[PDB]
């Protein structure tokens, strides 16, 4: 059976998005804090994270770990696109912050034309949205994201960015089995953190970022 991991041990699930899913999946530009680390394995093994202390981006620099997750749902009208990111904690100073970060970003598309309505980014329980984004914020289909701490929310948060940012190996809810859904649905592998893409919380990433 599954059981935790060491968050630096622990194996990626491969690349399973679909070709609309990997087309419209958000760049993120790591501003500060950890670059994104697998949460699970195909086995359904899931990551111990790391303790809130130290330097914010300590143990958890390793751009090998990289990955996205996302989940697709057919919602009022719209496709979206609900992408997640794991990172092994989310830390303002050393002893400040939690041990493991989930983040989120939900690309809502057109049912016909399939471009871009609106996309909205987590910012520690909230949803940030932005409308019709465009111009620096958007490379080609891939919107722009910035994440970093923003010490007045007591968490790291995304925002939309005109940097360049990755595009981690991208798994989906679909695609990555069984196992690995369980191990990310289970919410108190988590603690204070929440996966967007979760059973218990996909209705409210699609109803908190809704924009219309
Ligand atoms: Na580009
Ligand atoms: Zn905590």
């Amino acid at each position: 059976a599954g059981t935790v991991m060491d968050h630096d041990k622990i194996a990626k699930l491969p690349a399973s998005g679909s070709p609309l899913e990997t087309k419209f999946q958000p760049q993120l530009h790591i501003g500060n804090g950890c670059h994104s680390y697998p949460a699970v394995d195909a086995q359904g093994n899931w990551s111990g994270g790391l303790k809130p202390t130290g330097a914010p981006s300590a143990a958890c620099k390793d751009t090998s770990k990289a990955q996205t997750y996302v989940r697709s749902a057919t919602f009022q009208g719209k496709t979206a696109l609900v992408y997640a990111w794991y990172m092994p904690k989310d830390e303002i100073s050393t002893g400040i912050g939690h041990r493991h970060d989930w983040e989120g970003a939900v690309v809502f598309l057109n049912s016909d034309t399939q471009q871009i309505d609106g996309v909205a980014a987590s910012a520690h329980g909230k949803w940030r949205k932005y409308p019709n984004p465009g111009g620096a914020n958007i490379d080609d289909t891939h919107v722009k994201l910035q994440y970093s701490a923003e010490p007045v929310i007591n968490s790291h948060a995304l925002d939309l960015t005109d940097k360049g940012g990755d595009l981690p190996t991208l798994a989906s809810w679909e695609g990555m089995g069984a196992d690995a859904r369980a191990a990310i649905n289970e919410r108190s592998h988590w603690g204070d953190a929440n996966p967007p893409i979760a059973d218990s919380l996909i209705g409210s990433s699609l109803s908190g970022a809704w924009m219309w």
